[PDB]
This record gives C-alpha cells, structure tokens and sequence, in this order.
C-alpha cells in the first residue's frame, strides 16, 4: 500500500465533498427563495399546475 | 594456477546482486512497479 502515485482516499473524499456542496447549495437556495420550485428540475407537474 | 575461479564466481554473484538493486532503485524512482515492457505485458496493457 506504500505508494504515492495516486492517493485514492483523497479522491474519495473529494467525491463526498462535491455531493455535500450540491445538497447544501440546493437547500440554501430553497430557503432563501422561500419556494420549493426554482427550476424545471424541481417538479414538472408542479410547475404546470 | 593462473586465475582465481572463485573470484570469477564472486564476480557472477556481484552482477546478480546489482541487477536486483538497480531494479529496486528504478521502482523507487518511478513510484511504479512497472517501468518497461518486460515487467509485465498484461499489467501494462490493462
């Protein structure tokens, strides 16, 4: 295991951090705007109705 | 006696050791197990 050419754990943590950032941003935008829908992503039927 | 056959034997052993030494230094330097084709073809291809 004593190798340096690539540190797997680092990239693992980076992936988890990206996940965290996406979720955090979504939640903060929801709170700030006060809605549940800020884009077509949130809910198609919701936007239509 | 013109030559020390045991000295010749020792020379052979010397080269034997040096080859593995150089290989270890190679791997330490590169940070890789494989540095050439004749290390492992399947590993290189994969």
């Amino acid at each position: 295991a004593q190798v340096i050419n690539t540190n797997s754990l680092s990239l693992l943590t980076q992936n988890n951090l990206n996940k965290s950032q996406s979720a955090l941003g979504t939640a903060i935008e929801r709170l700030s705007s006060g809605l549940r829908i800020n884009s077509a992503k949130d809910d198609a039927a919701g936007q239509a109705i």
